[PDB]
DNA sequence: CGAGCACTGCACTCGAGTGCAGTGCTCGTTGTT
DNA sequence: CGAGCACTGCACTCGAGTGCAGTGCTCGTTGTT
């Protein structure tokens, strides 16, 4: 064969796209474009090595970048290509549960719980047993159980005590799986250990898909936890190849438990592999890409990589100190405001923070300067309330023991039913382990609720029913705009004050909207197809009017990103590095890691700042410069005496 | 010695009062002079034979008798005369049950039950478990309960089963006598009975008495019952000299228990007891007394006797057969509106009836014809409710047990404790076998009740409480005072319609001032005793001024009384005999009885009168002549064709 | 400091209880303590 | 004829349950699916 596929490459590269089938590791740098890597081994296993699309699987972690990533290899591989798996853990364990529903226990019509909806379950659940207040809070019980799955751990396998601080907890864990299941509903870190699960039971599968699936791809890997590692190791046993990008210089994720290590755990765990170190930036400066290597190199037990460009050498990193943040701002808006005054296009900039909250102050800068902007903060559509209202109908119609959907519209819009009454079902579902809507069913029959109470209460179950027949043989966007109207949700909404609710209807509409334009091979119907996508995947905020504007963000946010210009706030012993991790923790390599993809975000200059004083909510404080600037080639650096 | 309790009499008479110490039967007739005889016999008891006023006893039924009897004797023996125990049975009764009250098995504070208390109480026990539902009518259960005390029985005597209907009485005069037990409440009926049970269970009483009263004497022994007869014989052991007096000529009371075969009883159970008879009647005409001792032979099984006089011959006794009876009462008014232009005295002539039904066509005859009159029937003093009202209250001062007293006045004024809350608190009584008080101590204890059931039930319980509290040392009239006021009787009743609202507080008042007369002697509390006063004799009706007046009245409430001129009315088989007197129970005889009560009471003219046809509630019906104006000699009778 | 959420007054809803008029259907007597 | 009497049929009281807007008082990484 000839290769107008490599041609495009380095020899780095271009050795890890020809690389000869088989297990190995492609450590990539910062600059070195592994998305591109990726998309041309795969042109590669259908090309060269020629292996069938239904044989290769890649994996990412975010939509975003799997999706992107389906993209190129079309754009590549001219047509599309059937048979293939690019997708996300989640997805793809969604994908296999969906499929072998059965084999794994779970009701082919199960819903995802998402982050909310786990929590708020499970602040319920604490409430019918012990006392929260401090004592129990719900976010440590949710952290604790996902911490477990994320560990392959069920209820029954932790043992210990000597310590109920555990045991209590062990419990809860319990419900939650019984509480769950009964509802048939499961959450993110269900999706992934459920599938594993299944290929420890159902061996005759296990099989199957080795026996399919002989070529593997796996995208961020010092991502990955141990689930998700011991996942991947079985679908290739002996049979199948993998290859993996990854990078421990950019593992921070380290609390979302992603083991930094796994990345070494592979080249063990699995004898026969290679290593390939693109090391070639061509995203910024060499003056940059120094700061970076001695920083980087502060840390240890890495694997060690030399990021060089062949481009320029580029303007110093110049670094000021404000006496406030009001002036450290104040400073930055100047610094971007003169890029723009000189044709700077204002979206090639990026505040970077350690902490949402410094955000706020570089805003009032801002806007105090006729100066566009916009924050990456979360809430995505799917995830607004009025949202989850609508879909919360939806889950009752496709089943009416969403416990999750229940307590949330069960009294909303207000019906009159209180929590003297839910309090009760509560009580009931409880001692008697059943959903909600099967209490209910209970307490009606059994006669023992109160006049208005059971009136009410049944009054509602009945629009449930309702609108489940009256809207079933119906297209999605249609049963969508009924249940909107038919539950008095539109209309609650239209009572809503004054710059609020004026969105909500709206964010409602192009729920609508949104739903006549979904699209999915039939193996589940066109909502419960949906209610999924709504669960794997919110995104969106608002994408402002392109009207060029600057681009805050945290850190963590920025992985992946690049920026003419770029700046990193708040550098002071402190936040950065944090003062939850500088003692809190001793995670201090991992703050490091993370002002290493700090700085590899930059593309020509990098302004790194900091104030001697600055208001940590409330009382007034002083810091002392991040023992990062320090860690830094001094030559590369420049004060700014201003 | 000397005698002056002789030479008033008339032979007979003195044969009776002079007659020796030993049993004998006064048979006397009517015009006879019994009073007489049994006043003078007593003083001649004291004087001649030397007894001691306290080895006589003089056993009455009424307490206006034993008033009179009282009186006179004292003009006789122009003295006091204490130790003499003179009264009706059940004052006598009475009496002892408090004297003895401990070996009577009763709180020295029992509450005598009324006929409304008992009929009512009844009609709960009936309800806290059957259905009154006309097939166990309260009236009809009562009935049988007296019945069966009148013969001194008892729920554990008169055995049966072979008839529901016997049984379930049975069982209701069984809770009725618990319910009585618990509450220390005892009926007229139980006045006499355990009264003469303590005789029989006490053996060194019955001694003590017979040892102390070795001369008895009873008045209208005729309508003496079973249980009575027993009592009068136990303390006339073999020891005891008894003289009775009656006429078995005149035994109207059948139906309400009186057997004038005891008459006769007395004759067997003590031989040689010897009979004299008082036949020369001193009140009317020689005609009169003729058709009177013919009327009279018609029934069978008498002692016969014959009334006669040394007077005048008189008038004959007049007919007048009416059109109907708007006509008779016209005819009536006429005669008498004669009479008195004559000179003669409205107040001497009387119209009698049988049944009160028919006065008010008299009443309204007499209206039109200007002529005042008084009716004789009459609600009296104690039995008015807003008498037994305030009564009742007191009553639960003395004691809470008084389920009579607390069913009464616990809801009125109304005070919110409803009627359903109510029906939890009868039957937690009849489930559990406690008084109305106690059952509630429980139902607020384990509070088992509504939170505002509870709290009004309360409400009322304290107020009793504080009553009890505020007034235990207050004299008897202020303690009603403040009963009435602060009970909110009083603001009930000022706030009542116009006609019976204005009565009403003013017998309140009277009530008062009732409760400051009140006098009694070391033997029980004031208020105990007044209660008892108040349910033993119940006396007063409107003491109307002494204004000319027609006496009006039914045959039995005549028996004993006199006129110059009289009209009997309605003599119309079926009216009189009533056709209840034709069916019912061969009750003929008393029916004739009736009408020979009836008849001597006349003086000078006696009138009767009978329409063809009456309006008898809605019909028109057409009777024929009573037989008993046939029965009468056709020489003393003159027809009167207008 | 602002963010969030028990956490608490306070107006309301609502229906079981109250309290009392309405309606339809007997079937009838005498009355002290 | 009507008194007595279950019942049924309001209108009303009243307190348990809602329905929300308003004061505070604790506690502060990072964020995909």
């Amino acid at each position: 064969d000839v290769s107008y596929l490599l041609d495009s490459l380095n020899d780095k590269q271009r050795e890890a796209v020809a690389a000869p089938r088989s297990n190995l590791l492609v450590l990539a740098g910062a600059g070195s474009g592994k998305t591109r890597v990726l998309v041309h081994r795969i042109a590669w296993l259908m090309s060269v090595e020629n292996c069938s699309p239904y044989s290769i699987m890649a994996v990412t972690f975010t939509n975003k970048a799997a999706a992107e990533m389906r993209h190129r290899i079309g754009q590549l591989m001219g047509t599309s290509q059937g048979g293939m798996w690019v997708g996300t853990f989640h997805g793809l364990a969604h994908r296999l549960l969906r499929a072998h529903h059965m084999d794994a226990n779970l009701p082919q019509d199960f819903q995802i719980l998402d982050s909310e909806d786990q929590l708020r379950l499970l602040k319920r659940l604490i409430k019918a047993m012990n006392l929260d207040e401090k004592q129990w809070p719900p976010r440590q019980a949710m952290w604790y159980i996902n911490s477990q799955k994320d560990e392959g751990l069920r209820p029954h396998h932790i043992q210990s005590y000597g310590n109920p601080v555990e045991q209590t907890w062990q419990k809860v864990y319990q419900a939650y799986q019984e509480a769950c299941d009964r509802a048939g509903l499961v959450d993110f870190a269900e999706l992934l250990l459920r599938a594993h699960e299944l290929w420890l039971n159902k061996p005759h599968i296990l099989q199957h898909y080795r026996e399919r699936f002989t070529n593997i791809l796996v995208d961020e890997f010092q991502d990955t936890n141990n689930i998700q590692y011991a996942w991947i190791r079985l679908l290739a046993g002996d049979t199948g190849k993998v290859m993996i990008v990854g990078d421990d210089d950019q593992s921070i994720y380290g609390w979302r438990g992603a083991q930094v290590e796994n990345i070494q755990r592979f080249l063990n765990d699995f004898p026969g592999a290679e290593t390939i170190r693109l090391e070639q930036n061509y995203r910024s400066t060499s003056n940059i890409l120094s700061a970076a290597n001695a920083l980087i190199e502060n840390n240890n037990g890495r694997l060690g990589k030399k990021l060089w460009t062949d481009g320029a050498d580029g303007e110093p990193i110049s670094l000021y100190c404000a006496f406030n943040e009001l002036d450290e701002a104040r400073f930055v808006v100047n610094r971007i405001k003169t890029w723009q005054d000189n044709g700077g296009a204002l979206a090639e900039c990026a505040i970077l923070y350690r902490s949402n909250a410094q955000s706020r102050v570089l805003e009032e800068a801002l806007l105090q300067a006729s100066m566009p902007y916009r924050i990456y903060g979360g809430m995505r559509f799917f995830e607004r309330q009025e949202i989850k209202d609508a879909l919360s109908y939806l889950r009752l119609i496709v089943n009416r023991n969403d416990d999750a959907a229940f307590e949330r519209v069960v009294n909303t819009p207000t019906r009159g039913i209180g929590d003297r009454t839910l309090d009760v079902v509560r009580q009931t579902s409880r001692d008697r382990q059943l959903t909600l809507w099967q209490a209910c069913r209970e307490l009606l029959q059994e006669k023992a609720l109160a006049g208005r109470a059971a009136s009410a209460l049944q009054r509602f179950m009945e629009l449930i029913d309702a609108l489940a027949q009256e809207t079933a043989d119906m297209p999605l966007h249609v049963q969508t705009d009924r249940v909107i109207k038919d539950s008095g949700l539109r209309t609650m909404y239209e009572q809503e004050k004054g710059e609020k609710g004026q969105t909500r209807i709206e964010n409602l509409e192009e729920l609508v909207t949104a739903t006549r334009q979904f699209s999915y091979d039939e193996d589940l119907m066109p909502l419960q197809a949906f209610l999924s996508h709504a669960a794997l995947e919110a995104g969106e905020g608002q994408a402002d009017t392109w009207q060029d504007a600057v681009q805050l963000m945290t850190l963590h946010s920025a992985k992946g990103l690049e920026f003419p210009q770029v700046f990193i706030v708040g550098m002071e012993e402190g936040m950065f590095p944090s003062q939850m991790s500088l003692d809190e923790g001793g995670r201090l390599e991992e703050e490091r890691r993370l002002a290493y993809v700090g700085v590899t975000r930059a593309m020509q200059k990098l302004t790194l700042t900091y104030a001697e004083t600055r208001r940590l909510y409330g009382k007034e404080v002083y810091h002392r410069p991040s023992r990062f600037i320090g860690e830094l080639p001094e030559e590369c650096v420049e004060e700014v005496r201003l």
